[PDB]
This record gives structure tokens, C-alpha cells and sequence, in this order.
């Protein structure tokens, strides 16, 4: 089997009054995450993750000028470039909230739209020990892992 | 073969009246992580629960050690009918130089996991003086294994 | 089929005058990569990954060479260790310049340098959305996964 590794990184600062979106789900918060999109640093790892085990580039070489959206339409490129995707792993760091409750959410949704169940999608939480920008909670930082296969059949 | 990817990170703050352990190596140096703190340990820990699609550390435990840890992870891992194929990862520390403890921890690794040494891989960075982490003040560790679910 | 995961990492600070050189190509710009190589991030962070998922140990155990020169040799000692390249994805985090019509260009250096074809390798370009050193241009950082398979068969 013609086996394919990707992954990705996305990070957004974040600030007073906007809502926190993470994996598709709402968290409610304090802060919220800026950027063009509906900003959720996840969901936007995983797209590149994919993309990039599928050799197609990067989010911005497809999408320029909301997330699951995005998400679903990079499965639907990789489907078409000939691959089956195998799984994901993903790591967001958050010094806060809690995310552990809303974990299960995001995997759900992920599972949705790449067309996988959900055993084969995992999320994890970490804070940063309060250090740096992460640490001292002006940003969070996503990071994905993608498995595909180029079919192959 | 259905092989699956998991990825993990840790991090920890360096402060003196601490001893510096990484990989389960005790490391001489006049500061220590804070948190038994072993950002190596736990990161290669939470690249295996998610490559198990079991979740992460916090999940699964709330006395016992990085070690012990690595290899009840370990047991969870087999346990769900999967198989590992092999770890790397990374540690980036400014100082000390980690070279010559790098095959300590990968001794302490395979024997957790039971794997030969030859699917065990660590590696150490400085981060050029750059952040918290060129500045002394924390540890970082990233870490990638591959599982097969068995598929016996 | 005997699959082995590689994860690579690197960071230079970025200093005035001197030129930035990623993945190989030269990127005109006002600053430039500090180092005792010609410190090209994303070329390191792809060879730890290799030398990683070979278990051969990091780019300080194997080493006037470029990273180049470097990349193909370390390519050769995977290759003598019984070891065949997947394939490559990478992320390079730099907030200035824009690397996207450059990326074409390191794709093809990396492919020549460990015989691949290009649809094998991948390389994306994030910002840090101006967070901490990076987010500030005070460094870039690259991120590096490879799979290899042990022969084996
Ligand atoms: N230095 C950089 C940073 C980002 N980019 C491109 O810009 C797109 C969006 O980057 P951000 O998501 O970091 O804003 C990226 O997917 C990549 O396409 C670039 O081409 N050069
Ligand atoms: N923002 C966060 C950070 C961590 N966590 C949970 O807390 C546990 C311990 O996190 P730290 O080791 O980062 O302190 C994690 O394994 C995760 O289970 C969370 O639920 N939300
Ligand atoms: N704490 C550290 C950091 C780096 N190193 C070693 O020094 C080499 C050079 O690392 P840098 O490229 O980050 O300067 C690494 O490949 C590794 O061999 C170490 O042995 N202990
Ligand atoms: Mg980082
Ligand atoms: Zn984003
Ligand atoms: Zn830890
Ligand atoms: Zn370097």
C-alpha cells in the first residue's frame, strides 16, 4: 500500500470578545480566536495535514480571498487525487479552558467530514506551562498528523 | 496493513531545586523540570494514545512515574489490538548538550515499550537562543509513532 | 511492508544583511539566517527527519558541506540501511516573505536530493500571526515528517 505522511501547524492569537472555535465547536470563553476565517487553528492544521500528505500544497494554494467547509472540500481534492485517508492525530495547545469536555465534539465533527468514524480520529489538549505567548494565553496552537494511501485500486 | 500516525508534544519550565530528567536519564545540571516531569516521556506517551485514537495522558491518569506511565500506555496500546512499529522524536533544550544520554533514553524507551532499539529513535536541539526555550527557562519535547491495528 | 515515522525540527534567528536561503532556493529579503551552516531550516529539519525514522540517530551524530550536500547524504545512509522514501511533507513558519511562489523551487532541490519524483514531496509555508519570535521575524522555524519503509520486501 502506497502510504502517505502530512502534517500540519496553525496558530491564532487570542482576544477579548470573540468566540473560541475549536474543532468546530464553540467553547464558551472569555477570548476568542482572530484570523480571516472563523479562525479555528484544528480544523485548519488537519487541512493542511491532509494536503500535505496528499502532495497538493497548502490551505492558501486553494483557499484565499467557514473552517468545515474548507475541511470537507480538502477531503473531497484528496479523494479525487486518489487517496483514502487512514487516520489523524492532532494536538491543540490552549494554557485555557479546559478542553477535555469538548474534545469528544471535535472528533465527531472531524469524523463527519472526512468521511471517517470516529476511531480513527483522536484530539489532544495541552496547556504550555505557562510559558510564552501560548503559556500566557494570547494565542493557541494546533498541530495535526494525517495518514492516506494512494490507491492503489 | 492498517498503519496509523500518532503525534505528541510537552513542555516544562527549568528552575533550580529541581534534577533534570529526560528519557528517564538524570541528567547533572544545575536546573531541573518542574511539574517528575519527564517532557520526553510524556510526549512520545500522548503520540502513542493518539495514534490508538485513545485520547491523551489527562484521560487515562489522574504515585507513579513517567516510566510507569510509558509502559501502562503501553499495555493500553497492545491491549487495543494494535501494534507499534517505531518512535522518534525530539528534544529541544538549549543546554545541557543531551548527546551523550541520547542512547540511555533510547534504552529506557524500547525496554517500556518492548521494542528493539533499533525501532527507537531521539534526537536533541538547541532553539539558537530564541523564546523560552533559547533562554533556559523551559524543555521541550515532540514525538511521531506508527501503530498497526492488528489485522492478525 | 515495515513502515517507520520520521518528525524533523529546526530554528535560525534572522539577522540583517545576510541572505535567507530555505529549502535550498535564495529568497531575496532584507534579512537572512544566522548559523554556522548556510543554516537552511527547512533542509535540516527534513534530514533529522529521515535520519529519525531510520533510527540513526540527528544530524549532530552523522556531521565545508552545504545542507544540500548534507540532505543526499544523508539520503544515501538511509538508503545503505536497507531503508526506501515515502515521502516528505514539511512546514516552513516564517511571518515575511511570502515563500509560496518559491515553493516549487525547494520542492524540486529536495526531490532531486533524495531521488524522488516531485509528487512525493510536499512543503507548505505558514506566518506565526505575529506571535513570539517568529510572529516578530526574529526567526523561522521548519517542521519536517517522513515515512520510510525497511526492506523487508
Ligand atoms: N511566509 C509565508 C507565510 C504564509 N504563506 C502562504 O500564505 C497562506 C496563509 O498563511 P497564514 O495562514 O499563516 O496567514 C499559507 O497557507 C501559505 O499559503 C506564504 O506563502 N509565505
Ligand atoms: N486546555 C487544556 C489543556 C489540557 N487539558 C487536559 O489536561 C491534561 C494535562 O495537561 P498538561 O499536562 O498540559 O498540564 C491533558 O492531558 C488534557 O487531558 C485540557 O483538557 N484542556
Ligand atoms: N541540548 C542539546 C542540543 C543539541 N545537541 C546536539 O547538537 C547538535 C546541534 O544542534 P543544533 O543544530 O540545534 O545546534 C544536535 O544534532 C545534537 O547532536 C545536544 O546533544 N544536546
Ligand atoms: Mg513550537
Ligand atoms: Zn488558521
Ligand atoms: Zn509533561
Ligand atoms: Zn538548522
Amino acid at each position: 500500500m502506497d502510504v502517505r505522511i502530512g502534517q500540519g501547524y496553525d496558530v491564532h492569537q487570542l482576544v477579548e470578545g470573540r468566540p473560541l472555535i475549536i474543532g468546530g465547536v464553540t467553547i464558551p470563553y472569555e477570548r476568542g480566536l482572530l484570523g480571516h476565517s472563523d479562525a479555528d487553528v484544528l480544523l485548519h492544521a488537519i487541512t493542511d495535514a491532509l494536503f500535505g500528505a496528499a502532495a497538493l500544497g497548502d490551505i492558501g494554494r486553494h483557499f484565499s480571498d467557514d473552517s468545515r467547509v474548507l475541511l470537507r472540500a480538502c477531503a473531497e481534492r484528496v479523494k479525487a487525487a486518489g487517496f483514502t485517508i487512514q487516520n489523524v492525530d492532532s494536538t491543540v495547545i490552549a494554557q485555557a479552558p479546559k478542553l477535555a469536555p469538548h474534545i469528544d465534539g471535535m472528533r465527531a465533527n472531524i469524523a463527519a467530514d472526512l468521511g471517517l468514524p470516529l476511531e480513527r480520529v483522536n484530539v489532544k489538549a495541552k496547556t504550555n506551562e505557562k510559558l510564552g505567548y501560548l503559556g500566557r494565553g494570547e494565542g493557541i496552537e494546533a498541530q495535526a498528523a494525517a495518514l492516506l494511501v494512494k490507491q492503489g485500486g
